[PDB]
């Protein structure tokens, strides 16, 4: 009855019955959902398929960060709300 509520030790992973797939003629990533699908951007399901199973936001930030070269905490800052976002679809559990 909360799940908006991801901390920094709060580790994603996307659940079974779950792909990602990207959209060449849209030229962005999609979560394919058991109902359908959502139009989410590249940057927020590059961690996403960045992170190999378990991963902290912080670590990852450090890498996303340095390829975008910018300050991680606005970095975790902007997936971690996503999270929450993802949560109430019923598609994303610690």
């Amino acid at each position: 009855m909360e799940p908006t509520a991801f901390s920094g030790s709060d580790v994603p992973r996307l659940p079974r019955g779950v792909r990602l797939r990207f959209d060449e003629v849209r030229n962005k990533h999609v979560l394919l959902a058991p109902e359908r699908t959502f139009d989410l951007d590249d940057n927020a399901v590059a961690v996403l398929k960045l992170v190999d199973g378990r991963n902290t936001v912080s670590q990852i930030a450090q890498i996303l960060g340095q390829t975008y070269d910018a300050d991680p905490a606005i970095i975790e800052a902007d997936i971690l709300p996503m999270l929450a976002g993802l949560a109430q679809k019923r598609v994303l559990e610690r």
